[PDB]
RNA sequence: UUCUGC
């Protein structure tokens, strides 16, 4: 229990309007595409930012990821379906868990990474954003250019 | 718990 614990009741009532979530304990061989597909099982079209950092030296990710949901209620959908479940049906070790992210909001996450050096590694390792509203909601958006 | 030290 800390300032980043996710409480569903206070999300539903509007007490906590944070939208960015840290996904924990990801097996290090997951790719960004696999994570996107994993989330889309229950939350397709409900988020507009996804980043799973890939350590290019190894063949592994850092074990966690950050996702910005468009509406806070979508956290309840993802959490109630995935929290406590195994990342791999053959291994009890890695269990999906969530908490609030320390950087909140699509705008802040864009500003964090648009000038970052990871934007010039392979696109498979880059943060991704998606259309937040309208008929194109959920489609991938070009990341804004560096502004520094 | 994200990083042009990270």
């Amino acid at each position: 229990m800390d300032r980043n614990s996710v409480d569903y009741a206070q999300i539903a009532s509007g007490i906590d309007t944070r939208t960015t979530v840290m996904i924990k304990n990801i097996p290090n061989k997951f790719t960004q595409q696999m994570l996107r597909d994993y989330i889309d099982v229950t939350n397709k079209g409900t988020y507009d930012f996804l980043y799973l950092r890939i350590d290019f030296v190894n063949k592994c990710n850092v074990g966690y990821a950050f996702i910005n949901f468009i509406e806070p209620q979508s956290i309840i959908t993802f959490g109630k379906a995935r929290v406590g479940t195994q990342w791999n049906v053959f291994h009890s070790e890695k269990i999906c868990d969530i908490s609030y992210a320390n950087i909140q909001g699509k705008d802040r996450l864009i500003e964090k990474f648009r000038n970052s050096c990871v934007m010039d590694e392979n696109p498979a390792y880059r943060p991704k954003i998606f259309v937040s509203h309208g008929p194109n909601r959920g489609m991938e958006e070009p990341f804004p250019a560096p502004n520094n």
